[PDB]
Formats: structure tokens, C-alpha cells, sequence
């Protein structure tokens, strides 16, 4: 242990479909437009839920 500076979640805290990786801090979400797509809706990238398809 040495400068213990745990990363800071992106989107606040309440985007908790996010992950965060741990050194770097950048953030991807857990749910993606695959996953949206194979249940007929696409990804709203803010909140990473799946809504109506864009398209």
C-alpha cells in the first residue's frame, strides 16, 4: 500500500450498471447495445438501460 487513491466513479455513484476500472479510472457499462439489441431495444448510454430502438 502506497499512495492509496481509490479511483472515483464517471457518471457520480448512482450509475451503478457502470464499472470502473481500478488504476485508471475509466468507466465502461456492464449492459451494452448487444445485449439491447438481442431483446429488440437499444442502450441509452446515459443511465446503460436498454429503451426503445433509435432506429
Amino acid at each position: 500500500a502506497r499512495q492509496e487513491n481509490p479511483c472515483g466513479p464517471c457518471s457520480e455513484r448512482r450509475k451503478h450498471l457502470f464499472v470502473q476500472d481500478p488504476q485508471t479510472c475509466k468507466c465502461s457499462c456492464k449492459n451494452t447495445d448487444s445485449r439491447c439489441k438481442a431483446r429488440q431495444l437499444e442502450l441509452n448510454e446515459r443511465t446503460c438501460r436498454c429503451d426503445k430502438p433509435r432506429r
